């Protein structure tokens, strides 16, 4: 089934966190980069994770509250209402073949 | 100065060829993803290409007249009504912070 991602809680009271969790991660991975927002836009770019060294890059939109996982799940700590909404997780295959998956949670 | 692609021709004749140039293309690269449009999404991928390892793997848009070079050039031949209009680049880096590039050419 397709690569999809899902939040806990779905529902988040400001200043608690939130895990976003993936499920179907697909073989033959090079890395991963999560976005704020429904799409791949590099100015939105949270963080990039190349499996190979487990090494985590913040982007321009981190907010130095958030840690990824080896297996692509997000952590975020202490939300803020700027936040909420739409995520979205690019999967790159070492083919470089890729997948996207998005992506949300509602802060209250 | 910034990730560019230029076309060559930029107005192209139906039924002939256009080459995508690529120009300052980073370091530290591992791949490319061509995509048709404006933006990054797996249902719209040309051809993903491993530097490593010298190899093209198509995507769900890839028609078969397409060509990806080493330096990210992408050569389309016996070019249709279809293919006009903008194609994006992906160039994904080593540590993942990732960066992209548009991209169009006129057929008419
Ligand atoms: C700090 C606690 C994090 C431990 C990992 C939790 C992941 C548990 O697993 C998840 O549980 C969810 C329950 O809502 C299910 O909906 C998911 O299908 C399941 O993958
Ligand atoms: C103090 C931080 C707690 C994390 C919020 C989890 C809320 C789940 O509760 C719904
Ligand atoms: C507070 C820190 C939480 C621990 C981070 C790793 C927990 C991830 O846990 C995993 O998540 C996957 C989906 O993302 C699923 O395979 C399972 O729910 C679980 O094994
Ligand atoms: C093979 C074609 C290469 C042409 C290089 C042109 C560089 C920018 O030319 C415009
Ligand atoms: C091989 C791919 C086909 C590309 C060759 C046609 C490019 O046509 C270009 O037109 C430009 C118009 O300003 C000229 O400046 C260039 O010299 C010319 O190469
Ligand atoms: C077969 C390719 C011809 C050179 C590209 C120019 C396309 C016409 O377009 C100018
Ligand atoms: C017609 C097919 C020929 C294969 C293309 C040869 C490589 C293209 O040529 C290169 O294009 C780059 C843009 O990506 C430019 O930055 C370089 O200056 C140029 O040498
Ligand atoms: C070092 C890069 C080598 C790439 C192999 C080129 C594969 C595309 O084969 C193409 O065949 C066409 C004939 O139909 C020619 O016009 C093109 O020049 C050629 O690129």
């Amino acid at each position: 089934a397709q690569l999809t991602t899902e939040s806990m809680p779905f529902n988040v009271a400001e200043g608690k966190e939130v895990l976003l969790l993936v499920h179907n991660l697909p073989q033959q991975l090079f890395g991963y980069s999560w976005y704020k927002g429904e799409r791949v836009d590099g100015n939105r770019q949270i963080v990039g994770y190349a499996i190979g060294t487990q090494q985590a890059t913040p982007g321009p939109a981190n907010s130095g509250r958030e840690t990824i996982y080896p297996n692509a799940s997000l952590l975020i700590q202490n939300v803020t209402q700027n936040d909420t909404g739409f995520y979205t997780l690019q999967v790159i295959k070492s083919d470089l073949v890729n997948e996207e998956a998005t992506g949300q949670f509602h802060v209250y």
